[PDB]
DNA sequence: CTTCCTATAGTGAGTCGTATTA
DNA sequence: TAATACGACTCACT
């Protein structure tokens, strides 16, 4: 390991020496400096900005040590937070916070004082340790190198995109150790809060508020950034200038993996990376000794995927985002969102002010979301304008306990349209014909044209030619590209399809082409049992037409809608003539007879029968569809004036769900049956056992354990947290008692462990198929670039073909020699359950559909 | 039971009883 | 001595 081997005096030397060694030197320094950028503000970097962080940063810095006095002078006990806040350079303590705080804020969802603090406290610890190493490394990567100019130049402009090396030369000094927080979540809270606390005193940046008090279930405290700053983030460009996510790209090939920790970043002065983001220590420790070469090589290749900033897009990106009315509504405007003032009168509770409590909160619920999506945008935009030039930039990868592959950089190619459109590769090659074709294809996919045969897609392109004959020239005028489902990503194409015609099929192209199936997981299910209609629905079959699984269930459910629209039942009795009004909720259970008549009045298309579908891969039944169909289509409908027919909503919601669950239950029959099967295994395999009365017991609730195709092990270990609260006199005002979970539990939550065993095993696959994919595709068709998004594996226009094919070749080959369902069993037959065994088997019946029919499946790429 | 994972996480004022320090 | 900062416990919560 790193430590125990050499004294910290040099642990910060090896990384730099080795770095400067390959690649270059100029780029070597900027690297660890960059990595450092996620801990403390550059003394020089700062003096260079001569606008926003500039103001907040110092005010905070001061307050930090300034607070250390107030505490040092006082007698009595000292605020715990302090106890470990002192031995830490304040110039960092402040910086972390701002960012880390601004970071969390970018989450329109969880902004609860819990999260932030977690996020802050973590970093602080991430600096508490690696203290000197984080510093001494600087004094080191500061001094020049050992002579040499030529080879020290950095790359000699040699356009060859330097490739990383191997564990060989890799000095044992560059590894990883305990990448898990050593502090107790309890204390980690004291720190952040206190940080936050002092961030408030110093800078008013963000304020804390009591969200929906007295609400025993939805009661919590969150921090909402102050307007001032918010306002100077939509207008004042580069506002977050010096602000950079605690994780940024790299302008050099990343440090290859070979262990549970020790990858992505080089700088041994920071926090190590976890190959598998495990919600625990032990879980990750299991992954130590695995002997799973296929897993590593896979990620190693993905990580070594060089990226370039789409200089053209950016050019317009940061431009329009500052327009009062941007052609992209997906962009949080800069204008202020008013609201319907008090409804004429004042003291009334009919349906006006009664519903006003929910007719006015929309703005109080949206002003919070906008600021989110905006703070986010400004982030991706800074990094862009930041690396805009950088020759090449890599993204480090990680994977959840399930396998799925995530990029570590917050500015990952796995983000929104803006973000993706602003990315591209570099090792491109003269697209040629094969590519040009798919290029025009990718244009359509993005153009929202994914419901038709390729021939009709390409057609779509040639048809809208002149539509681009000016879009790529003066987009600032050609507001057409900003209409397609993904304008940004589309534009990127508009800029290629334009030049490809200015240079010919010789026109090199680095733009990655995206390939996404019809409905992942559901595709894999129909693959491990061969659901005849299943694959045919998830387009997995060599169909001649685009089978919209979502749309089939529409007409399908629509069919049953006409049924109950003729007979069904009838408006059941109210709830009047009774004893003493025991239950007056809904004085009419209505009937399926009039229900269909309401739906047929709304339309019911693929829309409604959408979410409820995919979600099925996560565990969505008729119970769940109620809420979905409601808030997704019913609830909002009426909250817009329409939906004037839905007299009793909740009921109608129970109606469609009903219809829905049916329509699919018989379609993707394999999926459900499979899940129910899985969902059945866990239970009697998760819940402990006892004995013939008395009380004695034997088998202890074993943690889910099985192995993926490529070899990636995995455990569910869905333990049950043991929470508690703290007492914190926040800002000498009140007492903030945080309810937090203790990262030292041991108990396990069966229930969940159950409802999750199935839906997880899914991704585990469609996330494992992927690895094998890229690997095979690497050695098979010598591929290097991969713009994969869990199920959207992409590559250069020329590597399209090999990819488009390779995916199948794996999906098949894999679910062929391998038997997920079966294998899983063998993974516990004896290891897990002992006696009984029975009243649980009932293997799922297989279907007749040779997987080779996939190698030719035109659609359903994934 | 009732929508996976990029992890999470009911709140604050009363009232006390302890180590801990200037 | 006498002043801190807080875990522990317990209610009522629009
Ligand atoms: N694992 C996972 N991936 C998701 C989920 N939602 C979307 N994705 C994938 O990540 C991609 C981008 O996700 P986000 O950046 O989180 O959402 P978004 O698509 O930008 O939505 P919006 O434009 O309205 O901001 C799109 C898709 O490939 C999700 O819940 N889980
Ligand atoms: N794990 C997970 N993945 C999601 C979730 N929502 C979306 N995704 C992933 O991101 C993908 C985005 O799909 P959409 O573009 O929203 O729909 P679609 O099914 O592709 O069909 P279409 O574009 O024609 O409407 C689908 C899926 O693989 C989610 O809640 N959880
Ligand atoms: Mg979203
Ligand atoms: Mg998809």
């Amino acid at each position: 390991i790193a430590k125990n081997d050499f004294s910290d005096i040099e642990l910060a030397a090896i990384p730099f020496n080795t770095l400067a060694d390959h690649y270059g030197e100029r780029l070597a320094r900027e690297q660890l400096a960059l990595e450092h950028e996620s801990y403390e503000m550059g003394e020089a970097r700062f003096r260079k900005m001569f606008p926003l962080i500039t103001t907040l940063l110092p005010k905070m810095i001061a307050r930090i040590n300034d607070w250390f006095e107030e505490v040092k002078a006082k007698r009595g006990k000292r605020p715990t937070a302090f106890q470990f806040l002192q031995e830490i350079k304040p110039e960092a303590v402040a910086y972390i916070t701002i960012k880390t705080t601004l970071a969390c804020l970018t989450s329109a969802d969880n902004t609860t004082v819990q999260a932030v603090a977690s996020a802050i406290g973590r970093a602080i610890e991430d600096e508490a340790r690696f203290g000197r190493i984080r510093d001494l490394e600087a004094k080191h990567f500061k001094k020049n190198v050992e002579e040499q100019l030529n080879k020290r130049v950095g790359h000699v402009y040699k356009k060859a995109f330097m490739q990383v090396v191997e564990a060989d030369m890799l000095s044992k000094g560059l590894l990883g150790g305990e990448a898990w927080s050593s502090w107790h979540k309890e204390d980690s809270i004291h720190v952040g809060v206190r940080c936050i606390e002092m961030l408030i005193e110093s800078t008013g940046m963000v304020s804390l508020h009591r969200q929906n008090a007295g609400v025993v279930g939805q009661d919590s405290e969150t921090i909402e950034l102050a307007p001032e700053y918010a306002e100077a983030i939509a207008t004042r460009a580069g506002a977050l200038a010096g602000i950079s996510p605690m994780f940024q790209p790299c302008v050099v090939p990343p440090k290859p993996w070979t262990g549970i920790t020790g990858g992505g970043y080089w700088a041994n002065g920071r926090r190590p990376l976890a190959l598998v983001r495990t919600h625990s220590k032990k879980a990750l420790m299991r992954y130590e000794d695995v002997y799973m070469p296929e897993v590593y090589k896979a990620i190693n290749i993905a990580q070594n995927t060089a990226w370039k900033i789409n200089k053209k897009v950016l050019a317009v990106a940061n431009v329009i985002t500052k327009w009062k009315h941007c052609p992209v509504e997906d962009i949080p405007a800069i204008e202020r969102e008013e609201l319907p003032m008090k409804p004429e009168d004042i003291d009334m509770n009919p349906e006006a002010l009664t519903a006003w409590k929910r007719a006015a909160a929309a703005v109080y619920r949206k002003d919070k979301a906008r600021k989110s999506r905006r703070i986010s945008l400004e982030f991706m935009l800074e990094q862009a304008n930041k690396f805009a030039n950088h020759k090449a930039i890599w993204f480090p990868y990680n994977m959840d306990w399930r396998g799925r592959v995530y990029a570590v950089s917050m500015f990952n190619p796995q983000g929104n349209d803006m973000t993706k459109g602003l990315l591209t590769l570099a090792k491109g090659k003269p697209i040629g014909k094969e590519g040009y074709y798919w290029l025009k294809i990718h244009g359509a996919n993005c153009a929202g044209v994914d419901k038709v045969p390729f021939p009709e897609r390409i057609k779509f392109i040639e048809e809208n030619h002149e539509n681009i004959m000016a879009c790529a020239k003066s987009p600032l005028e050609n507001t057409w590209w900003a209409e397609q489902d993904s304008p940004f990503c589309f534009l990127a194409f508009c800029f290629e399809y334009a030049g490809v015609q200015h240079h010919g099929l010789s026109y090199n192209c680095s733009l990655p082409l995206a390939f996404d199936g019809s409905c992942s997981g559901i595709q894999h299910f129909s693959a491990m049992l061969r659901d005849e209609v299943g694959g045919r629905a998830v387009n997995l079959l060599p169909s001649e037409t685009v089978q919209d699984i979502y749309g089939i269930v529409a007409k399908k459910v629509n069919e049953i809608l006409q049924a109950d629209a003729i007979n069904g039942t009838d408006n059941e009795v109210v709830t009047v003539t009774d004893e003493n009004t025991g239950e007056i909720s809904e004085k009419v259970k209505l009937g399926t007879k009039a229900l269909a008549g309401q739906w047929l009045a709304y339309g019911v298309t693929r829309s409604v029968t959408k979410r409820s579908v995919m979600t099925l891969a996560y565990g969505s039944k008729e119970f769940g569809f109620r809420q979905q169909v409601l808030e997704d289509t019913i609830q909002p409908a009426i909250d817009s004036g329409k939906g004037l027919m839905f007299t009793q909503p909740n009921q109608a919601a129970g109606y469609m769900a009903k219809l829905i669950w049916e329509s699919v239950s018989v379609t993707v029959v394999a999926a459900v049956e499979a899940m129910n099967w899985l969902k059945s295994a866990a239970k009697l395999l998760a819940a402990e056992v006892k004995d013939k009365k008395t009380g004695e017991i034997l088998r202890k609730r074993c943690a889910v354990h099985w192995v993926t195709p490529d070899g990636f092990p995995v455990w569910q270990e869905y333990k049950k947290p043991i929470q508690t609260r703290l007492n914190l006199m926040f800002l000498g005002q009140f007492r903030l008692q945080p309810t937090i979970n203790t990262n030292k539990d041991s108990e396990i939550d069966a229930h969940k462990q159950e409802s999750g065993i199935a839906p997880n095993f899914v991704h585990s696959q469609d996330g494992s198929h992927l690895r094998k994919t890229v690997v095979w595709a690497h050695e098979k068709y010598g591929i290097e670039s991969f713009a994969l998004i869990h199920d959207s594996f992409g590559t250069i226009p020329a590597d399209a073909a090999n990819l488009f094919k390779a995916v199948r070749e794996t999906m098949v080959d894999t679910y062929e020699s391998c038997d997920v369902l079966a294998d899983f069993y063998d993974q516990f037959a004896d290891q897990l359950h002992e006696s009984q065994l029975d009243k649980m088997p009932a293997l799922p019946a297989k279907g007749n559909l040779n997987l080779r029919d996939i190698l030719e499946s035109d659609f359903a790429f994934a």
